[PDB]
């Protein structure tokens, strides 16, 4: 399948060139996977969804995404326009208020909330979950995203906006995740975007399209933003039976662009996703 005019970010990550504008990708597109997306929740209603979105759980009052935020990365995982994973099943866990703020204790219940409820539903190819956000270190953050990808799901999470060593921000820091740093269109690291030893890849992350709440879209840069290209490529992987939830990181940087990147400090990969489609 070929998306033309596609977002910058969706056609980087089936070209092994920067530049490029069509996004070139298997039909299966996703279908038969499901990637929750913990964040300030997911605006279903958006006609992008095609009613593949669906809040499950919500931390606050309400399970409505007053930001944008959760929208904005639902999308880049898998509305049609905007999505990397166009026939997947988002579901939405708003562990984030509506400024996008989130104490760690509810955070961490929302993933322990995931490991639980995949058990629930029917996700035949497989479960990712996409975590657009983190702070400062913190062992207990770090441990709840250890065991959700234990518990066999796909666990990807942003290295953080301070341009920084990752090491001391969580989840970004725990390593048995896929920690995502964030890239732009003329292949630079992004601007903001933390680096280190743990991350284990980047992603399109300056100046991406996406939905937003109010059935709109927008474009916003951040590691949040290469993260769902990430997790949307993981299921997108996992419903061709490519890799598993455990392996699906590891194959990820496997078949990656390797040393297109500027401005990666040494000891930071220079890895970013791609789809190796072969039509
Ligand atoms: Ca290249
Ligand atoms: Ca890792």
């Amino acid at each position: 399948a070929a998306q033309t005019n596609a977002p910058w970010g969706l056609a980087r990550i089936s070209s092994t060139s920067p530049g490029t504008s069509t996004y070139y990708y298997d039909e299966s597109a996703g279908q038969g996977s499901c990637v929750y997306v913990i964040d300030t929740g997911i605006e279903a209603s958006h006609p992008e969804f095609e009613g593949r979105a669906q809040m499950v759980k919500t931390y606050y009052y309400s399970s409505r995404d007053g930001n944008g935020h959760g929208t904005h990365c639902a999308g880049t995982v898998g509305s049609r326009t905007y999505g990397v994973a166009k026939k997947t099943q988002l579901f939405g866990v708003k562990v984030l208020d509506d400024n996008g703020s989130g104490q760690y204790s509810t955070i961490i219940a929302g993933m322990d909330f995931v490991a639980s409820d995949k058990n629930n539903r029917n996700c035949p190819k497989g479960v990712v979950a996409s975590l657009s956000l983190g702070g400062g270190y913190s062992s207990s953050v770090n441990s709840a995203a250890a065991r959700l990808q234990s518990s066999g799901v796909m666990v990807a999470v942003a290295a953080g906006n301070n341009n920084a060593d990752a090491r001391n921000y969580s989840p970004a820091s725990e390593p048995s995740v896929c920690t995502v740093g964030a890239s732009d269109r003329y292949d630079r690291r992004s601007s903001f975007s933390n680096y280190g030893s743990v991350l284990d890849i980047f992603g399109p992350g300056t100046d991406i399209l996406s939905t937003w709440i109010g059935g709109s879209t927008r474009s916003i840069s951040g590691t949040s933003m290469a993260t769902p290209h990430v997790a949307g490529l993981a299921a997108y992987l996992m419903t061709l039976g490519k890799t598993t939830a455990a392996s699906a990181c590891r194959y990820i940087a496997d078949t990656a662009n390797k040393g297109d990147l500027s401005n990666i400090p040494f000891g930071t990969v220079n890895l970013l996703a791609y789809n190796n489609y072969q039509a």
